[PDB]
């Protein structure tokens, strides 16, 4: 067994390599997009994981996409932050924060003075986002249609993620991880679906890669490499964001790419939740010998498979979503082989303490 040994992940030193994934669960206050006491405990009770990575949080105001979904731009969420890592600290536990901006993936209704959120093009998403009803309850609502971002904002939006990786670090988060997965706008960038920029941000995977480079780069320097994770979910199709043509042969770009900043990991989003073919052993290799850290596999685990994978030298770690929703210490459970307490998943987003702190500990 292998998943019960320690793992040095940048800056840090995970006891184990059971991560809890990162969860939206659309719980913070408005308004302010404010963590919560609540989500302090939550956490907190969850500190054993060997990385635990937050919640989908917001660079910015425009970055918001959910209702519900905490921010790291204000003072205020700053201030809270420090209470919910201070707490995770408390319990001996490790936290990285999740930065997004979920781009087309948005409403205007709360979006800076109720405008059209922004992407690489103009084109919906053709899905659905949450919203909160009149009674505070999470609501899903058709995405509203974006407005290309012109030229000259691109450097503000690198801005606002190296502003939040700053903000990360006094809130005293650990280490930090870039969205750059599942469609949101970073996605949206990579992805030629979602890009027909004819600008040097679109045409060829360089060009496409273009932005989150540039923000790797950027948060690089403004903390240590040594802090900065990314999760991508390159291979497959994700919210209706597909990776392109030849999504094997840009994912190996983007991940060589990013092996020459040094980042503390790479966390791979193999499948979204309604499935998707399995990552082959040779692109597992491949993806392997051009990223020289931490490699963090991710979508409908097992510890089983995770073993396997540990074991063949392909991953270092996992990262549980739902497992981790339902079970504090999931760490010890997988440890002891004990039984798993059942999902809930009606109670999975918005809500208050019920199906959030109350999935008891052995
Ligand atoms: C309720 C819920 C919220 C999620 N929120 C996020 C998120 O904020 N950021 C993210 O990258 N993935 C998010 N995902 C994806 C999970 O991190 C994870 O990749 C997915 O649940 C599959 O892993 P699992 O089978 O271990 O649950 C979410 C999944 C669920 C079920």
């Amino acid at each position: 067994e292998k998943l019960f040994t320690p793992l040095k992940v940048g800056a840090v030193t995970a006891p184990n390599r059971v991560f809890m994934a990162p969860l939206s669960r659309l719980r913070s206050i408005e308004p302010g997009d404010i963590p919560t006491p609540l989500m302090g405990e939550y956490y907190r009770q969850r500190a054993s994981a060997g990385l635990i990575i937050s919640e989908a949080t917001q660079i910015s105001a425009q970055a918001k996409g959910y209702a519900g979904a905490p921010g790291l731009h204000s003072p205020e969420q700053i201030a809270a932050w420090k209470k919910i890592t201070a707490g995770v600290h408390a319990e001996d536990g490790r936290i990285a924060v999740q930065l997004w901006h979920t781009g087309r993936i948005s409403h205007s209704s709360i979006q800076p003075g109720g405008q059209a959120p922004v992407s690489a093009s103009a084109l919906n998403a053709n899905t659905r986002t949450s919203l909160r009803d009149e009674n505070g309850n999470a609501i899903r609502v058709d995405t509203t249609t974006p407005r290309a971002l012109e030229l000259d904002e691109i450097p503000g939006i690198v801005n606002d993620f190296r502003q939040a990786v700053a903000n990360a670090r006094e809130a005293g988060f650990d280490l930090v991880e870039l969205h750059s997965a599942h469609g949101y706008l970073l996605h949206q960038f990579l992805s030629p679906s979602s890009n027909q920029r004819t600008d040097q941000y679109g045409g060829s995977v360089e060009n496409r890669a273009r932005l989150v480079l540039e923000v790797v780069d950027a948060v690089c320097n403004e903390w240590s490499a040594d802090r900065i994770g990314i999760r991508v979910s390159p291979i497959g199709t994700f919210q209706n964001v597909d990776n392109g043509p030849n999504e094997e042969a840009d994912a190996l770009y983007l991940i060589e790419e990013l092996a020459k900043r040094g980042i503390a990991y790479l966390h791979m989003s193999e499948t979204d939740l309604a499935g998707g073919k399995p990552y082959s052993e040779a692109f597992r290799q491949k993806v392997r010998e051009r990223f020289h850290g931490v490699i963090i596999g991710a979508g409908a685990y097992t510890a089983e498979k995770a073993e396997d994978l540990i074991g063949k030298g392909l991953i270092d770690a996992v990262a549980f979503g739902r497992d981790y929703i339902a079970n504090p210490d999931l760490v010890a459970r997988l440890q002891k082989k004990a039984e798993l307490n059942p999902q809930r998943p009606e109670s999975f987003y918005g809500g208050g303490a019920e199906g959030y702190t109350d999935y008891p500990s052995l």
